[PDB]
């Protein structure tokens, strides 16, 4: 069970935000809005 | 910025389960598919 990126449609939400305070997926963050934000992990990543 | 609920598209995702390992809303957990599932708060709870 898992909720996907609305923008990267193949990629989990798998990471939050903590500049915009939102969850968000890794490519968010590698090349997309969040590029510049600072991330923390969702459990999922070290479960 | 927020991301809503697909099933309670008025509620906010503003908690985590950590028994599916997925983000969800209050209500997922009050009344819904979450009801007896152990959460945390996403950091927006507490900000
Ligand atoms: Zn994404
Ligand atoms: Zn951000
Ligand atoms: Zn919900
Ligand atoms: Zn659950």
């Amino acid at each position: 069970q898992h909720l996907m990126c609305e923008e990267h449609e193949e990629e989990k939400i798998n990471i939050y935000c903590l500049s915009c305070e939102v969850p968000t997926c890794s490519l968010c963050k590698v090349f997309g809005a969040h590029k510049d934000c600072e991330v923390a992990p969702l459990p999922t990543i070290y479960k």
